[PDB]
């Protein structure tokens, strides 16, 4: 059955855990795993303690986000629709016990630096479940990035490669991603100048600008294969659709008045409400290091407005991919 925690991390790889990201869910650490870095998901199951203001999930319910993640994973490796835009995941695990103190070390650092909006996870005990989930490194996310990013190209890029990643997984899994906030969008330096995806069977580039995007956090998608759905059913939840302060929450009610609160049903325009999201993001909230003073990248920025304003116009990602003038 579980395996305790020293199974998955070792003194060494406990060691180097640095807490990188959170949720309702648990907490998100990056660590070393035979010299490669990895990022580590911890999600409590089974038990009876409220955990970060919900009850914890059974695991049942994690099943969802573990088959999401290994079929996103899989389309790097993939010929008819192929892409590398999501993230690799290398292992699952159950494993038994209470919170490693190494990693309530590291807890107590992010809080202290970054701020959490959890409970510190020292209130498990010894018998108590939980999931981990292991990860490819994707890099550093879009919101912690958003002064260094080097111009409007950059942004053009990120834009694009999303958009393709999701084409190819609406084309392959009807996938939807449905919380793709900037949270969720991770960044990685690549020295290729152009990245490819193969998009029902036909390949393209995209002109990278030194970076690969990876998409990330699949806990609300959902996606089909031979008619078989899988999604996490928020028809009931509040608190989801009473968000207020960011265009990210109006998002949330956009997809429940697009889908009628039916969350089974296949609705990409999902997909191209958060791309609308993101390009929001893009245009009003980044510093970008080279403004936008040449006339070629006020193309870009004119090219991008132009997206903002009408592809909420457009049915789907593959839609946009296909069709949009951005990309042309
Ligand atoms: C980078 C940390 C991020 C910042 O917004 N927060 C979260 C929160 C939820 C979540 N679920 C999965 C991953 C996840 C999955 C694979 C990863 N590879 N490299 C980093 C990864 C993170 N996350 N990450
Ligand atoms: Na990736």
């Amino acid at each position: 059955g579980p395996v305790p925690f020293s199974h998955c991390l070792p003194t060494e790889k406990l060691q180097r855990c640095e807490k990188i990201g959170e949720g309702v869910f648990g907490e998100v650490f990056q660590t070393i795993a035979d010299h490669t870095p990895v990022a580590i998901k911890i999600i409590a199951i089974e038990g009876p303690d409220l955990v970060n203001g919900s009850h914890q999930k059974t695991f049942e319910e994690i099943l969802p986000e573990i088959i999401i993640s290994k079929e996103l994973s899989l389309l790097s490796g993939e010929v008819c629709n192929r892409t590398e835009g999501f993230i690799g995941l290398n292992s699952v695990h159950c494993v038994q016990g209470s919170y490693p103190p190494l990693l309530l070390k590291a807890w107590d650092h992010y809080n202290s630096t970054k701020g959490s909006a959890n409970d510190r996870p020292d209130f498990f005990k010894d018998d108590q479940l939980f999931i981990v989930l292991e990860f490819e490194f994707g890099g550093i996310d879009l919101e912690q990035m958003r002064t260094k990013l080097s111009s409007l190209a950059t942004a053009k890029s990120i834009l694009h490669q999303l958009t393709a990643s999701l084409a190819v997984a609406e084309a392959s899994l009807r996938f939807e991603h449905r919380d793709l906030h900037w949270g969720n969008v991770l960044l990685k330096k690549t020295s290729l100048k152009k990245l490819h995806y193969t998009l029902n069977g036909k390949s393209s580039t995209i002109p990278s600008c030194g970076l690969q995007v990876s998409i990330i956090d699949y806990t609300l998608s959902r996606l089909e294969r031979d008619g078989i759905v899988v999604f996490c059913d928020v028809s009931m939840d509040e608190d989801l659709f009473t968000g207020d302060g960011d265009y990210q929450f109006d998002i949330y009610r956009l997809m429940k008045k697009e889908n009628n609160n039916r969350w089974g049903e296949y609705h990409p325009y999902s997909n191209v409400l958060w791309l609308h999201y993101l390009t929001d993001k893009m245009l009003k909230q980044m510093t970008f290091k080279t403004k936008c003073n040449t006339p070629a990248m006020k193309q870009i920025k004119r090219k991008i407005q132009e997206f903002h304003r009408t592809m909420l116009n457009f049915s789907s990602a593959t839609d946009l991919l296909c069709q949009h003038s951005l990309f042309k």
